[PDB]
């Protein structure tokens, strides 16, 4: 979408920042993980979007805010990758490994 930003709006719940099959970054603890947004959703004064883990299907999905979200951008980037190279073992443990 390009295009002029201009536009008032009511006092209605706030807008998402990403869009639904944009991928994204989760946070799911010390290690980021490659996702992409499910679903978008807006409560409690707060906008989350339907995560899904690309590890594994249906992988015990769960819904994340907005800043648990990333713009999957190169900085972003730099980040995700400092950690799953930081933390290998860690990352590895629960994993099934195989596939060799």
């Amino acid at each position: 979408g390009s295009s002029g930003s201009s536009g008032m709006a009511p006092k209605q719940d706030p807008k998402p920042k990403f869009q639904e099959g944009e991928r994204v970054l989760c946070f799911h603890g010390p290690l980021l993980y490659e996702a992409k947004c499910v679903k978008v959703a807006i409560k409690d004064k707060q906008v989350k979007y339907f995560i899904h883990y690309s590890g594994w299907n249906k992988n015990w999905d769960e819904w994340v805010p907005e800043s648990r979200v990333l713009k999957y951008v190169d900085t972003n980037l730099q980040k995700q990758r400092e950690l799953q190279k930081a933390n290998q073992e860690q990352y590895a443990e629960g994993k099934m490994r195989g596939a060799a």
